[PDB]
């Protein structure tokens, strides 16, 4: 397996990367420098985790050790919802940039399709609870994306959370400067994403799985809910290979021709999490665990299900 995969503008992105939602301000400086020192390349990032000045911090001191070159990291951040407007799009931008201590991204991913009045709060709320939206349209806000690509703010675009409708609607957008990288969207053998995933890499679209691990930290977790590290099926797929569930969880990913950005910030984890370039799961192994399948959707916001853009109406 190599380590990269070349996306359609042309440069090469590191399929395993660091996630960094919940990773505490406290801990993520400590978590990034570690992942570094242990071989990731790839650090994925988002200015709504409230981290990015931490995660900043930790890439500027490598690159100032000379652990690493710039151009042999791929860093990634999201504009989020409340910046879909034209005119706050390169601000946005700019935010993130200043906090990473960055002078470009590697990749800037609209991070919903939903956009947001604009303002302080991150979810602004009408009395009731529901999201209040904003009424600039994914294409426009696409438009703003390509504009950060021709002032050298970014390397590549793409999208995360859209459906296969939403990715159609930019790959049909008149006048469409630059297609979408990327599309990173959950997945992991309860929600494996199977059609969803045969459209984007039909397009040429890399994706991205995000919580593979089932994101047992989400906030809102019950004691009840299902959990992919302790599924005994998993384990035993694990077990037979001699590595721990949450290495074939990454591998899963990887041999579907994905990227994967497992998060923690327990150094080991870190470090154990990166040791999936020197096994194989067999086709057996892989059919198996897509088999796990349950259409269980860990992250979306009920605050939004009736905004016009709200991505997990359709099947996929
Ligand atoms: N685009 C989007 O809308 C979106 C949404 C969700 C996630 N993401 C991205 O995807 C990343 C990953 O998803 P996620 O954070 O939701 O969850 P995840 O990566 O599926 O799971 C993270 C959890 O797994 C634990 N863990 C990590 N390695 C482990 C291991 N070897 N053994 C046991 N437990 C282990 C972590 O614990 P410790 O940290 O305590 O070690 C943490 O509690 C995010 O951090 C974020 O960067 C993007
Ligand atoms: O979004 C991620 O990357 C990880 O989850 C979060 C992280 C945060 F720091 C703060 C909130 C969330 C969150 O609630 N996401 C879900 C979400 C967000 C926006 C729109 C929709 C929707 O359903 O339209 C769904
Ligand atoms: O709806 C949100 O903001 C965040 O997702 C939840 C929150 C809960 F309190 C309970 C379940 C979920 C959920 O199943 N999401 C998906």
């Amino acid at each position: 397996m190599a380590s990269r995969i070349l996306l359609n503008n042309g440069a090469k992105m590191p399929i395993l990367g660091l996630g960094t939602w919940k990773s505490p301000p406290g801990q993520v400086t400590e978590a990034v420098k570690v992942a570094i020192d242990v071989g990731y390349r790839h650090i994925d990032c988002a200015h709504v985790y409230q981290n990015e000045n931490e995660v900043g911090v930790a890439i500027q001191e490598k690159l100032r050790e000379q652990v690493v070159k710039r151009e042999e990291l791929f860093i990634v951040s999201k504009l989020w919802c409340t910046y879909h407007e034209k005119g706050l799009v390169k601000g946005a931008c700019q935010k993130t940039l200043s906090d990473l201590k960055l002078d470009y991204l590697d990749l800037y991913l609209i991070h919903w399709p939903t956009g947001f009045k604009p303002g302080k709060e991150f979810f602004p709320l009408d009395e009731s609870g529901n999201v209040v939206p904003s009424d600039t349209n994914i294409l426009d806000t696409w438009a703003a994306m390509e504009e950060l690509v021709d002032e050298g703010l970014v390397k590549a675009i793409g999208i995360s959370n859209f459906n296969h409708l939403q990715v159609e609607m930019i790959l049909n957008k008149p006048g469409l400067k630059y297609k979408p990288a990327v599309n990173q969207i959950e997945c992991h053998p309860y929600l494996t994403q199977e059609k969803l995933i045969q459209y984007c890499q039909s397009k040429g679209i890399v994706v991205t799985a995000y919580s593979p691990l089932g994101s047992p930290d989400r906030p809102w977790a019950k004691p009840e809910d299902p959990s992919l590290l302790e599924d005994p099926r998993i384990k035993a797929i694990a077990a037979k290979h001699n590595k721990t569930t949450a290495q074939v969880l990454i591998r899963f990913p990887m041999q579907r021709n994905l990227v994967v950005i497992p998060k923690s910030v327990t150094p080991e984890r870190i470090a154990e999490n990166f040791k999936v370039f020197d096994f194989e799961l067999s086709s057996q192994d892989m059919t198996t665990l897509l088999s796990y399948n349950r259409n269980w959707r860990v992250c979306a916001a009920a605050s939004c299900t009736s905004h016009k853009d709200y991505p997990f109406h359709e099947e996929f």
